[PDB]
Order: C-alpha cells, then sequence, then structure tokens
C-alpha cells in the first residue's frame, strides 16, 4: 500500500528554487542533514532524562555516514528520535511552510542558499546533489515508515518492510551522476572536518570494499 501526496505549493518552489538555481556550493547538504540528525538525537536524549525507557528502542546515539560506490547512494542514519507517519507527512517534522517563506524574505535580502538551516527546511538541501531521496524512519509512538521523492511535486508514503531499525531516521540520497564526488572518502572526510568537527555524537564514515 503506497500513499502519494503532493508537496504543498511553497515546499514544491522550495525545491524547485534548489534543483535549478546554479549554484556551486553544494557541500553543505551533508552539514544540514548532520545537523538534522544532531537535533533529532538531541530530542531523544531529552525525552530520555525524564523517563528512562524512551531509549529501550536503543540506547546508542550515533551519526553513520555510509557511501555506496554500486548504488550510487550516500546514507545518513542517526538514532535520534526518529518521525511518526504524521511527522512525515507535515514536511519531515518541519515547520516549512513558514520557514521558506522566511527563507525566501532572506535570499531577497542578500543571503545565499547556504543559509537555508538557519530557517529549518536544512533537509531540502538534500536535492542539491540527489536526484532521489528516501527516508526510512522509526518513532517510538509509530510503525516504521519510508517517505519518498524525486521533487516533481510530489512524495510517497508506505509502511517499511526492510530492515527494522529501533528507532532513528535513515536518509538514502540517490546522488546524481555528476554528483559522485560525495561517495569518496576523502571528500566526505574533508566536508565533516570543515563543518562537523564539533558535533556532539560519534559520526562513523564508514568504508567500502
Ligand atoms: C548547530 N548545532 C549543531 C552543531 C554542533 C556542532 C557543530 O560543529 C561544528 C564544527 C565545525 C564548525 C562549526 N561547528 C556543528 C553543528
Amino acid at each position: 500500500e503506497v500513499e502519494t501526496f503532493a508537496f504543498q505549493a511553497e515546499i514544491a518552489q522550495l525545491m524547485s528554487l534548489i534543483i535549478n538555481t546554479f549554484y556551486s556550493n553544494k557541500e553543505i547538504f551533508l552539514r544540514e542533514l548532520i545537523s538534522n540528525s544532531s537535533d533529532a538525537l538531541d530530542k531523544i536524549r531529552y525525552e530520555s532524562l525524564t523517563d528512562p525507557s524512551k531509549l529501550d528502542s536503543g540506547k546508542e546515539l550515533h551519526i553513520n555516514l555510509i557511501p555506496n560506490k554500486q548504488d550510487r547512494t550516500l546514507t545518513i542514519v542517526d538514532t535520534g528520535i526518529g518521525m511518526t507517519k504524521a511527522d512525515l507527512i507535515n514536511n519531515l517534522g518541519t515547520i516549512a511552510k513558514s520557514g521558506t517563506k522566511a527563507f525566501m524574505e532572506a535570499l531577497q535580502a542578500g543571503a545565499d542558499i547556504s543559509m537555508i538551516g538557519q530557517f529549518g527546511v536544512g533537509f531540502y538541501s538534500a536535492y542539491l546533489v540527489a536526484e532521489k531521496v528516501t527516508v526510512i524512519t522509526k518513532h517510538n509512538d509509530d510503525e516504521q515508515y519510508a517517505w519518498e521523492s524525486s521533487a516533481g511535486g510530489s512524495f510517497t508514503v508506505r509502511t517499511d518492510t526492510g530492515e527494522p531499525m529501533g528507532r532513528g531516521t535513515k536518509v538514502i540520497l540517490h546522488l546524481k551522476e555528476d554528483q559522485t564526488e560525495y561517495l569518496e572518502e576523502r571528500r566526505i572526510k574533508e566536508i565533516v572536518k570543515k563543518h562537523s568537527q564539533f558535533i556532539g555524537y560519534p559520526i562513523t564514515l564508514f568504508v567500502e570494499k
């Protein structure tokens, strides 16, 4: 059972701007997704301060970066609070309509695309480098779900049959053909050190055979 939804108009415009504006500094997508993962980890940590059972679904709080050159995918995994089906609809737990409006105003006042994360819609910077994005997520209060979109105005949500995650979020970036530099170990390391060296969770960069 696959459900197909239309993006709200303003989110569709945000995605079209990210895809179609000439902007060479694409590497910021990874900073934004790691920052989102840190935010999600902070949330489950905070809930666990008063209810330890919130970590029955997994005590480890971490971020994994998994490149796969055969699949041409970069996957960012975190064991944060995850998202309910309702959160996945409703723009992956963001205030994306008002955030996009504020981001648009800033761009017209001289800001650039790299400020996107200050407006709460940093997730959509994934489309700087990905032709399709798959989000697998498990929240303590819901079942495991998969969100997917190749932009073009729509996304899908289905129950995830795949590997159980326990708790957290997996962002799978299906990279554009000309953006495979983001599968190279030395490139990922360089970006993580430049933008995320002080993240307060362990970031493990997986290697390949
Ligand atoms: C914005 N809150 C999350 C967060 C925390 C630490 C962090 O680390 C670095 C590393 C290099 C330069 C700047 N910040 C990056 C993001």
